[PDB]
């Protein structure tokens, strides 16, 4: 309706990061297609699916994928795209593999050719280079994103959008002085979308249900909005959340209303997060008992 994309993260496959490979059903779990369907009936048209690089391609990122984990990733993606919604494949790794910084763009490109080959003919799949790069060289971050793009396109996956992420946990509030060099990324398909994340608590970590103020969302994405416009780029808020309270609800509405007046650069937003194992999580958007699903979704309807 208002935005090109509006949806939620579907977390679970990246749980229990300390347990590798880990056991499905105990350490991690895949999203429930039944509840995803409920969110789609509500108007959401995009779902981000985090997964661990080490579980998909064990030991070496240039190796063969694990058939079982890959099977569930494919099943989850199709469940989403068969409904006409977009599925974002997200290696939720923070620019690290087995907790070591990914320092080889060539190996990363190979990893991406491998992943892209599995979804090359699906136009509704969106590739996310990596979740929240941080505390690493800025030129390396640029090179890793470019390597991902090169790998994806080399696989023949030319119709899909690619979400690139920056340094400093790809935060919107710190984008301009840290990630300026990201404007140099190139894509022969010209379908790069700059993905930023923005939380509303004190340190922007998204660990507290309390929001700084009723206007903090708008404040924190203003500079990024101007950067996107000045450089002729498009962006998306890949993660955002706020507690189920007055101040946060006002901040969320204010942020989304601001974005709605700047759709020339903002393509939409994705909530963090839905998923089957959140329980009483302060930001759970999982039907039908998630607190965000019951109290926040109602205020998001005007954008759906």
């Amino acid at each position: 309706k208002v935005f090109q994309w509006f949806g939620s993260n579907e977390s679970g496959a990246e749980f229990g990061s300390q347990n590798l490979p880990g056991v499905e059903g105990k350490d991690y779990i895949w999203p429930d297609p039944n509840t995803i369907d409920t969110l789609i009936s509500k108007g959401m048209n995009i779902f981000r699916v985090p997964f661990m690089m080490e579980r998909l391609v064990p030991n070496s990122m240039t190796g063969s994928p694990d058939p079982n984990y890959l099977a569930d990733l494919i099943a989850t993606v199709n469940a989403i795209t068969q409904k006409g919604a977009y599925a974002v494949v997200d290696p939720h790794n923070y620019g690290r593999y087995y907790n070591s910084i990914i320092s080889s763009p060539s190996d990363f490109q190979t990893f991406w050719k491998t992943v892209a080959s599995q979804f090359a003919s699906n136009p509704l799949v969106i590739f996310d280079t990596n979740n929240e790069y941080h505390d690493m060289d800025q030129t390396l971050v640029l090179n890793l994103n470019q390597a991902a793009i090169d790998g994806i396109r080399s696989a023949g996956a030319t119709s899909q959008y690619i979400f690139v992420e920056g340094n400093s946990w790809t935060g919107a509030w710190t984008w301009t002085n840290v990630n300026d060099n990201m404007k140099s990324l190139t894509d022969p398909s010209d379908k790069i979308i700059y993905e930023m994340h923005q939380y509303l608590d004190s340190d922007g970590s998204g660990t507290s249900a309390t929001c700084v103020s009723s206007t903090i969302g708008q404040e924190r994405i203003t500079s990024a909005t101007q950067w996107l416009r000045a450089n002729g780029k498009k962006g998306i808020i890949g993660e955002f959340a706020g507690g189920a309270n007055d101040v946060c609800e006002t901040a969320i509405t204010g942020m989304l209303d601001y974005m709605a007046q700047n759709t020339d650069v903002w393509t939409g937003a994705i909530w963090w997060a839905a998923g089957p194992w959140w329980g009483d999580y302060i930001f759970s958007m999982e039907p039908d008992n998630g607190i965000a699903y019951q109290q926040i979704l109602p205020i998001l309807t005007p954008y759906l």
